């Protein structure tokens, strides 16, 4: 109860920013993961114990894959604190416990692979889940770990706030669906523009918390240039090791994915930021202004992409 986790001062400061790296140790991921809750939820929210041995359950259930791994569970996860330290009022005591555990969660068991890969393969998780079919292994896999025994880490809530904040998580890993983010945001602009956006709205509340996933999830692309150069390393090995399974079962895959195709790279990362990140932090500083260092960064990185066509890097 009196156990107060501290970091060392550069990451006790660090921390606090939008654009923190969680760095190289992977032993301390657990100790940055538990402070984050402590100072977003309280040393009360949780029983220390309990939560250890979720965190380590969960670090157990991440695969070796060179993005979608246990790092990547953490990063998703200090970008939500972030997001909440900075809109201290505006969330509930339940959607803060929630919503860092959806985020450490939300990639639970991935092996590097899109639901379409999924699909093509005729992988049994298809047959289980027509859409968001990772997503629904993801959410399925938290439900599995919150089950072992000690792992309860919601024990402490009355029937009702254990459903409701299941259901929060269960809503929050299923935006991750990147295709469903794009008719989300849609709808979050129009309900903004024509000024019906109302946080008392469930159906309301529920469309943001998935932006903030969308948000969460894409943040490597918010870092600073040589954080963000060196993520999308690992993120196209695992396009490319994809695109590499899609040949195998006699299917050119997307140039996104083609190994063969290294060079188009830059030009899609601009698709990207262009369609999809821009929009996202657009949106997202709209409803939530104190979220406006994501947008800063995210351009900050377009226009390094930019330089790189440009043959300045
Ligand atoms: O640089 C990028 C180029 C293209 N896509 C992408 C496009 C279209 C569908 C798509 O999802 C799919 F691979 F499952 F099909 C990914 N994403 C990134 C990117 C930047 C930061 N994170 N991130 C992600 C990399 C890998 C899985 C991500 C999943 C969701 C969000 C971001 C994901
Ligand atoms: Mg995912
Ligand atoms: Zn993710």
């Amino acid at each position: 109860g009196l156990m107060q986790f501290t970091l060392p001062v550069r990451l006790c400061k660090e921390i606090e920013l939008f654009h923190f790296d969680i760095g190289p140790f992977e032993n301390m991921w657990p100790g940055i993961f538990v402070y984050m809750v402590h100072r977003s939820c309280g040393t009360s929210c949780f029983e220390l114990e309990k939560l250890c041995r979720f965190i380590m359950s969960v670090k157990k259930n991440y695969r070796r894959v060179p993005y979608h791994n246990w790092k990547h569970a953490v990063t998703v996860a200090h970008c939500m604190y972030a997001i909440l330290q900075n809109n201290h009022t505006l969330f509930t005591d339940l959607e803060r416990k929630g919503l860092l555990i959806a985020c450490l969660c939300h990639d639970l068991d991935h092996r590097g692979f899109s639901n379409s890969y999924l699909q093509k393969f005729d992988h049994p998780l298809a047959a289980l889940y027509s859409t968001s079919t990772m997503e629904q292994h993801h959410f399925s896999q938290t439900v599995s770990i919150l089950q072992l025994e000690g792992h309860n880490i919601f024990s402490t809530l009355s029937s009702s706030e254990y459903e409701q904040v299941l259901e929060i998580i269960r809503k929050a890993i299923i935006a991750t669906d990147l295709a469903l983010y794009f008719g989300n945001r849609k709808q979050l602009e129009e309900m903004y523009q024509t000024g019906s956006l109302n946080l008392n709205n469930q159906s309301h509340r529920d469309r943001v918390i998935g932006l903030m996933m969308t948000a969460c999830d894409l943040c490597s692309v918010t870092k600073l240039w040589p954080v963000t150069k060196l993520t999308a390393n690992d993120i196209y090995a695992e396009f490319w090791a994809e695109g590499d399974e899609m040949k195998k079962l006699g299917i050119q895959p997307i140039p996104m994915m083609d190994r063969d195709k290294k060079d188009e790279v830059p030009q899609g990362q601009l698709g990207f930021y262009n369609a999809v990140a821009i929009p996202c932090y657009t949106t997202l500083t709209q409803i939530l202004p104190p979220t406006e260092p994501l947008l800063k960064a995210c351009r900050d990185n377009l226009s390094q992409w930019e330089k790189v066509i440009r043959g300045e890097e």
